[PDB]
């Protein structure tokens, strides 16, 4: 998926489901991992990783 135009599509409706599912901080970030993949459940799996990466004892 070289080309761009359809995902703006996805991104919009997906994002604003993203605020009922994870914060800002959280999607603005995981946004940048999957530039080409934006889900709101997808994005769930990556933030599970990268919350309990930087994780308390």
């Amino acid at each position: 998926g070289p080309h761009m135009g359809d995902l703006a599509k996805e991104r919009a409706g997906v994002y604003t489901k993203l605020c009922g599912v994870f914060p800002p901080h959280l999607v603005e970030a995981v946004m940048r991992r999957f530039p080409q993949l934006l889900d709101p459940q997808q994005l769930a799996a990556e933030i599970l990783s990268y919350k309990s990466q930087h994780l308390s004892e």
